[PDB]
């Protein structure tokens, strides 16, 4: 049927598993992996019934006003509304400054919309209040890899995989959260069955189905388990002297400069028959689990949301870190501290393009004076037009809508009335009677809309063309395969008239298509060290995906970051194989953090942990999976997992209807009891939009980071 393949990258997950979209006729007809992406031609179900979603009739493809708080959302034209888009924002900034103006975009918008968004905001109107849903996720494990290592993102690559003898996977359902990787893992251990698997997770999920050791620690507890794992390294003499004494600085519990007898004195506390008690698991674990890692040839340690979405989140990415630079597990093939982002564009496009109240773009820091002028030269701004201090983070602007301190808002690809924690409290906010909320949004049933005053409709996916950075450091291209239905718009050109019409100067919003701002970025980016000026858009049209640093148009691009010959920032001559470059002395950094836990721990009250988590079937709100009947058959409803051993004594059976209740909802749902939680932990899913999970969890942020700790709160459970 297909006449015509059109090259891209999966809509879904941070796996970033490249596509050919088929057409005939102008309509997808067909869709497989593309064959020459890190994905191999393969897909997961999700990706290989992505022409339902792009053929869904239930859109949003005409601008909507709604004209007074509470009202019905009625048509009006694209000049009508781009007019009250721009006066609005306008006007609120000429009687309460920049400040009273946000942007709240997504790690799923093209690198392009994100980078144009953030040029209007921090470059046209003068405020940093541009954040987005990686703060939700990403923001720990940015803030673990610039402390340990000076810069973002991982060292290391997909192609690591395989070549790990060890792999230990913490905090993360690879199987469902990322299941062309997790294939990729175990196809690994198939080929070399002697490659050893570390699964370390409060619930049992099919990712310990191929694991040599499912560690289930009480939640909170990791960090104490992994400074036991880097006592028994040590004790067993089984760290990398030569690496750590070369390449290595030491930072005690004080943040002060130390040394290794430091750090063993420092890790006398976490003992692995204390830890264990603490922990909850046998103590052989904990030995086993630092002997696998230190002991094997080449370990890769894997992590998503059950690290980051912590207030203690930053410092259990510098423990994972702390284990890979003790035993110099890193800089080489297979061996690597490679943290998995969840999102298909939370690193190229908002994380690298510095999307975030506190960054600028391509590795720059909003509190950095020299970085600020660097981008006023290149965006050609009067001096001292990028303000000193960061915007609002997400909980923070959502505090400030509610306050009134935002008073216009403009929500892109993120549907945050669902997803953003402690929901009354947000909903709360949302409603402000004096707030103008712009929502630009394919599917009319994201639950968002209902707070929103004005409707944008977007070209969706393959509608148009953009870039995706993936979290192995690989930009790729998606070629625009058919046509927005209706009057839906691309989100580039959309935010050019609106920048224009709000009176932004028309230098900085010089753009006819994505292909210009992408050219601009590519400049944005030479001389640092995220480098990717030789991605051209013909070689990405051409390739499927380059990996950065990749500066001049006949690199390669860059595989092992911070390793000489490797990597291009790293100058042949420098006298040492390593450069950690972000660090002022090319060394990477030991950090020992106290080990606490939850900001809420439960207590005789509330005696349960409350945890959320991803299902196979469902990407985030089910606007898009909602609509591929195939991925409902398994999970159409929302469900709470009770512990056997629990439930037992609880007098709860299997699909007993049961009321879960913290301190700020109570909430009830079909019972679902098995081994998966570890005794004294349930969990729920967040997909269904008729059970608001987020209005039960807490949104205590880590300080660092400011990544809210939807992975633990204190709960209890009765029969409804
Ligand atoms: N099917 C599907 N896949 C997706 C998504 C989706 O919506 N659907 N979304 C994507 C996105 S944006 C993301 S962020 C990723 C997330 O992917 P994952 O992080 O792998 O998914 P979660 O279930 O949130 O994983 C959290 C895991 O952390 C565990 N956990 C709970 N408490 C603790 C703790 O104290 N310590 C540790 N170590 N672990 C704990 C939970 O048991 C859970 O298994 O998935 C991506 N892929
Ligand atoms: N309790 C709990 N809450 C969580 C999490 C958790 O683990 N537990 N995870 C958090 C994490 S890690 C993340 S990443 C967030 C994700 O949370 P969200 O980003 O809020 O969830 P999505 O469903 O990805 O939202 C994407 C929205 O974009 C719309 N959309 C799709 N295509 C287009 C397009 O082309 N243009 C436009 N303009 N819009 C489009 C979709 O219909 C959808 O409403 O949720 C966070 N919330
Ligand atoms: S693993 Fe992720 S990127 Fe790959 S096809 Fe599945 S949802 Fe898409
Ligand atoms: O798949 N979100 O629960
Ligand atoms: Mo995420």
């Amino acid at each position: 049927r297909p006449e015509k393949w059109v090259k891209g990258v999966c809509r879904y997950c941070g796996t970033g598993c490249g596509v050919l979209v088929g057409v005939k006729d102008g309509k997808a007809v067909a869709i497989q992996g593309d064959p020459n992406n890190h994905n191999a031609g393969l897909l997961c179900l999700k990706g290989s019934l992505l022409i339902p979603v792009l053929n869904s009739k239930e859109r949003v493809t005409q601008p909507l006003v709604r004209r007074h708080k509470g009202g019905k959302l009625e048509p009006v034209s694209w000049d009508e509304a781009l007019d009250l888009m721009a006066s609005r924002f306008r006007s609120s900034i000429d009687m309460y400054g920049p400040n009273s103006v946000a942007w709240y975009g997504s790690g799923q918008c093209l690198t392009e919309e994100s980078y144009v968004a953030n040029k209007i905001f921090k470059g046209g109107f003068g405020t940093n209040n541009v954040d987005g849903n990686p703060r939700l996720c990403m923001a720990s494990a940015v803030g673990g890899y610039v402390t340990s290592f000076g810069k973002d993102e991982p060292m290391g690559t997909y192609a690591d995989i395989d070549q790990a003898t060890c792999f230990f996977i913490i905090g993360s359902n690879t199987s469902e959260a990322h299941p062309v990787l997790f294939r990729r893992i175990a196809r690994r251990k198939q080929v070399e069955p002697g490659v050893k698997i570390i699964v370390a997770d409060p619930r049992r999920t099919n990712t310990s189905r191929i694991a040599d050791m499912h560690v289930a620690f009480r939640p909170g507890t990791d960090l104490a388990f992994m400074h036991s794992m880097a006592w028994v390294i040590i004790n067993e003499e089984l760290d990398n002297p030569r690496f750590w004494q070369r390449y290595v600085n030491f930072m005690d519990a004080e943040g002060k400069p130390s040394d290794f007898e430091g750090y063993k004195a420092f890790l006398e506390n976490y003992r692995p028959e204390k830890v264990a008690e603490i922990c909850r698991v046998p103590v052989e674990q904990i030995y086993g689990a630092a002997r696998a890692f230190a002991e094997s040839a080449a370990t890769m340690s894997l992590w998503c949301m059950g690290i980051n979405q912590r207030v203690q989140g930053v410092f259990a990415n510098n423990l994972i870190h702390n284990l890979h630079l003790i035993t110099g597990q890193i800089c080489r093939p297979g061996a690597t501290s490679f943290s998995l982002t969840g999102q298909p564009n939370a690193c190229g496009g908002v994380r690298d393009g510095g999307a975030l109240s506190h960054l600028l773009p391509a590795g720059r820091a909003i509190p950095n004076a020299k970085h600020r002028a660097e981008m006023e030269k290149l965006w050609g701004l009067p001096e001292g037009r990028i303000a000193p201090e960061p915007g609002y983070h997400t909980v923070a602007l959502f505090e400030a809508l509610g306050r009134g301190d935002v008073k216009c808002m403009i929500i892109c690809e993120t549907n945050p009335a669902h997803t953003l924690p402690n929901l009354n409290k947000v909903h709360k906010a949302m409603s402000h009677p004096e707030s103008f909320i712009v929502c630009i949004e394919a599917f009319p049933d994201a639950v968002t809309l209902e707070y929103a005053d004005l409707v944008l409709p977007p070209a969706f996916w393959c509608e148009r063309d953009g870039v995706y950075g993936c979290g192995e450091r690989r930009y790729s291209l998606t070629e625009k395969a058919v046509d927005p239905p209706g009057q839906c718009r691309p989100t580039v050109n959309t935010l050019v008239e609106f920048a224009r019409r709000a009176g932004v100067d028309p230098q900085l919003v010089n753009f006819r298509n994505a292909e210009d701002v992408w050219n601009e970025w590519r400049m944005v980016s030479k001389g640092t060290t995220y480098d990717f000026w030789g991605m051209t858009r013909e070689r990405l049209r051409k390739e499927s995906g380059l990996i950065w640093p990749c500066p001049s148009e006949d690199h390669p691009g860059t595989s092992l970051r911070y390793v000489r010959g490797q990597d291009p920032c790293v100058p042949a001559d420098h006298p040492d194989r390593f450069f950690f470059y972000g660090k002022p002395d090319g060394r990477a950094v030991i950090w020992m953090r106290p080990a606490k836990g939850a900001a809420e721990e439960p207590d005789a009250e509330y005696p349960l942990y409350l945890t959320s988590m991803r299902v196979i079937d469902h990407w985030h709100t089910a606007t898009m999976t909602g609509k591929v009947p195939e991925l409902q058959k398994a999970n159409p409803i929302a469900f709470v997992e009770i512990n056997e051993e629990d439930a037992a004594r609880t007098g709860i059976k299997h699909g007993d209807s049961v009321i879960v209740e913290t301190r700020r909802d109570a909430m009830e749902l079909p019972a679902r009891v098995s081994d998966v939680c570890r005794p004294g932990l349930i969990a729920v899913p967040f997909f269904d939009p008729k059970k608001l999970v987020n209005k039960l969890f807490l949104d205590a942020t880590d300080p660092v980071s400011r990544e809210p700790e939807y992975k633990i709160c204190a709960a209890r459970v009765r029969k409804a």
